[PDB]
């Protein structure tokens, strides 16, 4: 079994992974062999190969700002600007669900690390009032639109729910699933698979050891998706279900429409066989990938890889050139995505960044380098839109749809604000639905007051401001003021 | 004199303020005659008459969400829209400063109460590395300016800086320019005047006492700016210096453009008598008031005001229709300001707002009530765009040009952790746009968009990013960073 090991470093020039191998203790070996035995390192090198030939290959041609165009005209739909074609779309997306052919496909990530805990995100509660975590609100509007399709279309359905999570955060993601009695949801139609992983490796290509028996590893990018879609075969499976269509999103946005049928229903209409959901960018420091075209090619272009002139450009109409904010919200056919995880996936090399690497040297000490010293591969999710032969974009408010939960409250895209935002769009809903909120002695409060409104709405009650007439119209409330299956609540 | 009070408190139904009279001190006595001697009873019935003549009165007519039309197209400039129009404005704006034609109007609050502090915001330190107060960043964009317009025009000039502030906060101002010998700029050319003040009011009209011998006083609001002017003749202060052009603007921004050419050259341009600076709003919700139109009339409502539709509705491009958000910024003729003062303000009434007034009972006790008792009457600022013969309307960048210090720093919007980045945000793109370069420990350069790169460039080296290309195009730094009267510094 180690001689079969060791011929295989060999054959990679990797022979370095076992340089403590006689200074561990039988059982510490034999959980370094179970990690190695599974890599393959003939394509490892592969991949560094091809990564570093970028690195150093398009870094020798123009700067990404020059190739850049904005999205066209032609191919964007707005939330805003195209009314009352909503309600054509929202049907055209009940129903699809209706006829069990939506699924959600959500990317959980791992550890609340940039959170300072140690439990998935997505278990994080924000300190809603109904202190229900991330996967609790997802979890219940996938159950909310189930409910609102068997009512426009009659038909009992399902949205199945494929969750991709790290290795480290199956097993406990799957027992608070099970604990929650997957908050309402049937264990058939929640399907849990494993991001992989690529190792951290030096600039000349050796794999990186954290420890003397452990690795230094991470997940392969969001763009990781898939290749473990493939290895988990979940393709096979949707196509089985009879799945026509997938809403990709990320745990981490606490106002994030789940399978929102505006946006399927619009990315169906127009026969898009990939969409991609975006905020306005209005600050040219915002901190957010821009949707646009590289070289004529539908992409991303991170918002750390580009001038500030660029950030800065202006249309004729007073706006941002490159204003179509990436919320990492997606749709895609199925054969869309069957044919980027058989073919397109493999026909990418990946993003390449310097990382300062952790290591233990040759006698032994745990260093921390302070230049960088090797490399992270990563694949992106948004890779793939240059393989859309219909690409659509979809562009929502900021203040309805999208909200993060990315740092600890240690100043933006934390707890405070993700609550905020819900909050808000809640307060917000109350009022659009004939609904006022008052102070201790009775008098309304405005609109706009100036601590913040308190308000939460179950899910299961209103899935994007609908169904709240008959609780709130003509009603003043004091806050916090709550509803659920139980009603209102002051 | 005593016992003139007395009749004039009657003819007056004010008997009520002498309700503790006899038990007093008599210290407590000669401090409630010095109040009560020098107001104008007759004066604050009639503002309580005219001011409730209309609390009632639009009570029965259509609510002001249908009344409201935008800003018609006409009459709005703007920063990204318009281009080599720019440079033109700047240069008229600048040679108005260097013919002496140009003053600044700074409404300082009271006390920085909002913020959790005893002194005004102008002292409020934000936490910069150079811990400058908003005060001198301020003065030394007036200073600047003084500077700039000198080299494009031949002759020196200066910027009259007339600051308003609360009667308890002038001698702690003045004491606070003075240990700071005014910053740079003559004492001559800084002129301080008081913001008067109006009591709470009864819902019967009738003066409030706060305690056994105190009257319960407020400001009278921004507004009273008008009537604080003709108190003291500051109109006349600035007809003698040959002042035509007032920039007038609020303490509480950190990043105010201080007597601004570019909208005072837009101003005068486009002829205009009055003009509001405004910021594009976005957001529904955003608590910030908007320039418009009730019955064809120039004003702001303010956010407190309209419903959310209203706030949600949107005009055919996408944008909110209402969305000119007032930064209390705007530009007055003198002749326009002149006649608001002396004329105008007069012919407005007060705004009215039942508040929650701490009052003394007659049963001695002093109680802070949960009901609203009274009422504070107010005027604001741009109560007065509607007598504009012309109003014009300037929309700029927020990044650039709005970031408010309004709270204390909480985990929360407008505050100092807010304003210190903005001010850094904004000068640390003025270095890449000069071409200057930034470099973490190793020496990599790092991108325009990433704790945040710390900057800070003195106003005395540059105003709004210009005059940089000297210190730091084609060079490479590393942050924190500060560009001074004496070079710049890797701090
Ligand atoms: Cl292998
Ligand atoms: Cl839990
Ligand atoms: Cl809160
Ligand atoms: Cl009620
Ligand atoms: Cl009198």
């Amino acid at each position: 079994n180690v001689n079969d090991l060791k011929q295989r470093l060999s054959q990679a020039g990797q022979e370095h992974l076992l340089q403590f191998w006689n200074e561990l203790s039988e059982a510490q070996q034999m959980e370094l062999y179970m990690e190695l035995q599974a890599m393959n390192f003939e394509e490892l090198n592969s991949f560094f190969r091809k990564a570093i030939g970028e690195f150093d290959r398009s870094s020798h041609q123009e700067k990404v700002d020059a190739r850049m165009e904005p999205v066209p005209r032609q191919v964007l739909g707005s939330a805003t600007r195209d009314q009352e074609q909503l309600q054509a779309w929202e049907s055209e997306g009940l129903s699809q669900i209706s006829q069990n052919k939506v699924a959600v496909l959500l990317l959980a990530g791992g550890q609340g690390t940039r959170l300072g805990v140690s439990y998935p995100k997505g278990m994080y509660d924000v300190g809603l009032p109904s202190h229900k975590t991330l996967f609790q609100i997802q979890a219940e509007r996938i159950l909310k639109l189930q409910q609102l399709a068997e009512k426009h279309h009659g038909n009992k359905c399902t949205i199945p729910w494929y969750i991709m999570t790290s290795g480290r955060t199956m097993e406990s993601t799957k027992e608070f699933f099970t604990k929650h009695k997957f908050f309402g949801l049937k264990k058939e139609n929640v399907v849990f698979f494993q991001q992989g992983m690529l190792p951290a490796m030096s600039f000349d290509g050796k794999i990186i050891l954290e420890e003397k028996n452990k690795v230094s590893m991470a997940p392969d990018g969001n763009g990781g998706l898939y290749r473990a879609l493939a290895a988990q075969n979940i393709v096979e499976d949707m196509e089985q279900r009879g799945i026509c269509s997938i809403h990709v999103y990320c745990v981490d946005n606490i106002l994030v429409k789940v399978a929102d049928p505006r946006f399927i229903g619009f990315c169906i209409q127009k026969g898009a066989d990939c969409g991609a959901k975006v905020v306005e960018k209005t600050n040219p420091t915002e901190p957010v990938g821009v949707v646009c075209r590289v070289d004529g090619v539908y992409q991303v272009v991170e918002y750390s890889e580009i001038s500030l002139a660029t950030a800065q450009r202006r249309s004729s109409d007073g706006r941002l050139l490159f204003n179509a904010g990436n919320i990492a919200n997606h749709f895609f056919t199925v054969p869309f995505l069957k044919d980027v995880v058989n073919v397109y996936e493999p026909q990418l090399q990946h993003h390449v960044a310097q990382k300062k690497i952790p290591y233990v040297d040759s006698q032994g000490y745990f260093i921390k380098p302070d230049k960088p010293n090797g490399i992270k591969m990563e694949k992106f999710v948004f890779d793939i839109f240059q393989f859309a032969k219909k690409f659509v974009v979809y562009e929502v408010l900021r203040e309805d749809e999208f909200s993060p939960l990315k740092n600890a409250d240690s100043g933006k895209d934390n707890p405070t604000t993700a609550r905020h935002a819900l909050m808000s769009l809640h307060h917000c809903w109350v009022l659009n639905a004939g609904g006022h909120f008052i102070d201790e002695n009775g008098s309304r409060l405005p609109a706009i007051p100036r601590v913040p409104i308190q308000c939460e709405i179950s899910p299961l009650i209103s899935y994007a401001g609908e169904g709240l007439e008959g609780y709130v119209a003509d009603k003043e409330f004091h806050a916090p003021l709550i509803i659920d299956e139980n009603g209102v609540h002051e």
